[PDB]
């Protein structure tokens, strides 16, 4: 029996047409919260994952048949506030010329004209993606548009904030579209439930699927995690990165440990289950500890593996959800306003489901799988000749790197954003791929030909004046100031 406030949130989203399969789980994540349920997974609760196969001991790669029941699905349904942005993340350009979208596309492509010409490829869009989405597609990938409604696009469900204090679902007179917000990547599972598409793949064929996020171009299929998860029989494989200095917004990997007291004899059986743990879910004043880089080794890159049929009939026995740790985002109906109402936004992580099937299990990959884009700072790093273009259009690190990605640190209060960012690189892109470690403080921007080497630091103490550096220039361990 719900409360009167989940009543409400019920009401609201059956009124607003929401689908059940939405309602269902996002109803039992409110009564977690009216429980105390806060998301926080303290460090005491959790420990460190010592033991991992890596990708590069694998060699043989699945067969035709289990290749042809893959398909690859692109999230793309976030907002980048962090970033400035107002508008899909994937529009914007990685190389000249080239949009996080144009090399997706081209992946596909690639794919469909060597692996299997018939790939299904999806993108997981939120209203405020979509429509950029599909008229980019039309203008430029044709064969993507005629069937992107029929078999590309995935749309993200939409769930009420509910106010902080009586969980009831927040009223905004001025803009009542401010009153739904995304309910997190892992809303995944629940879309392809709800929308019967996940039955429809399933009845298809369709036994595996390759998700990735859509600032992550390093991602796509490679044919020896699916003959893995063949033979180890996995449900749902998590591919993780051993943890740089400049991976600070994301997950990272841990384990419990579960006693199963199994058959008459034998003695007790422990049994490693293994966990995610967003940024949002370390408890805020113990941050550090998801900050030690050497405790928490091994970082989601979020590409994961789920097999179908799998998913499909857990979520079936379960309700019709996949109960996901709910994550309790806390923000103000209208986030730009802070007079506004306080409100918890409920959300769940897509790697998540890690802790869902008993055969779940994690991989660790090279740095090769993993290009992140989450601040202005990587998006210098990826722009940059540190990242390339292979041939099947991927964009990885140098070789030069050795797997380490540039550590770029830009001050806050003038690159945060995307106009402030746009403007440092303005008259040019740094040569970074030679440079370990660049930190640019105070207003600055870029000449042409700048090359850096070594540690780089780029001081404007100054700060009433842009502090332009010449063209050519050369920086190698130095810090250079007017
Ligand atoms: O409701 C949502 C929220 C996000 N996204 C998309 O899903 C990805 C989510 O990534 P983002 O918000 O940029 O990052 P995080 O959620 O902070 O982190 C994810 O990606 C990290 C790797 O970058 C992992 O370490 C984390 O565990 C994983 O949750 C992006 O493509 C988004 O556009 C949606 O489609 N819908």
């Amino acid at each position: 029996s719900l409360s009167a406030a989940a009543q409400a949130c019920v009401k609201k989203m059956r009124d607003a047409k929401v689908n059940e399969a939405c309602i269902r789980t996002f109803i039992a994540q409110h009564v977690m919260v009216s429980k105390g349920e806060t998301g926080s997974i303290p460090d005491s609760a959790i420990m460190p994952v010592d033991s991992l196969d890596a990708l590069d001991s694998l060699t043989i790669e699945c067969d035709n048949a289990v290749l042809q029941s893959t398909v690859v699905l692109k999230l793309n349904g976030g907002l980048g506030t962090g970033m400035g942005l107002c508008d899909a993340k994937t529009l914007l350009e990685v190389k000249d010329g080239k949009t996080f979208l144009d090399f997706t596309a081209l992946q596909v492509q690639y794919l469909r004209q060597h692996c299997s010409e018939h790939l299904r490829f999806m993108l997981m869009d939120s209203f405020n993606t979509s429509a950029s989405t599909k008229s980019f597609l039309k203008a430029r990938y044709p064969w993507l548009y005629q069937v992107f409604d029929s078999e590309v696009e995935l749309m993200q469900n939409q769930v009420p904030k509910i106010l902080q204090d009586t969980l009831e679902p927040a009223a905004w007179a001025e803009n009542p579209a401010y009153e739904w917000a995304p309910p997190g990547h892992g809303d995944i599972y629940t879309a392809l439930y709800g929308s019967g598409k996940l039955q429809e793949l399933v009845e298809q064929g369709y036994r595996y699927m390759f998700v990735s996020n859509g600032d992550n171009l390093g991602a796509t299929i490679d044919k020896r995690v699916l003959a893995y998860m063949e033979k180890e029989k996995i449900d749902f494989l998590m591919e993780v990165c051993r943890r740089t200095e400049s991976d600070k917004k994301g997950g990272h990997l841990a384990r419990q440990t579960v006693y199963v007291k199994g058959k008459d004899g034998q003695p007790d059986a422990e049994k490693r289950v293994l966990l995610l743990r967003e940024s949002a879910q370390c408890p805020k004043a113990d941050m550090e500890s998801f900050q030690d880089i050497n405790k928490y080794s091994f970082f989601n890159t979020n590409n994961l593996w789920i097999r179908l049929p799998v998913l499909l009939e857990t979520m079936q026995e379960h309700g019709g959800t996949l109960p996901l740790p709910v994550i309790r985002n806390e923000k103000t109906v209208d986030s730009s306003n802070s007079a506004s109402p306080k409100v918890y936004q409920l959300e769940t992580a897509m790697g998540a489901a890690i802790a869902m099937f008993e055969s779940a299990s994690a991989i660790v990959v090279p740095r090769s799988r993993f290009a992140p884009v989450k601040t202005c700072a990587d998006l210098l790093a990826l722009r940059s000749d540190a990242y390339v273009v292979t041939d099947d259009f991927r964009l990885v690190l140098d070789d030069r790197c050795h797997g380490h990605p540039p550590v770029v640190d830009l001050d806050s209060a003038h690159y945060k954003m995307m106009n402030g960012f746009e403007k440092l690189v303005q008259h040019g892109v740094p040569s970074l791929v030679e440079c370990k470690r660049v930190t640019v403080k105070g207003l600055v921007q870029f000449g042409a030909g700048n090359v850096l080497t070594g540690t780089v630091t780029i001081e404007n103490t100054d700060s009433a004046s842009a502090f332009v550096i010449p063209d050519g220039a050369k920086l190698n361990d130095t810090t250079a100031s007017p």
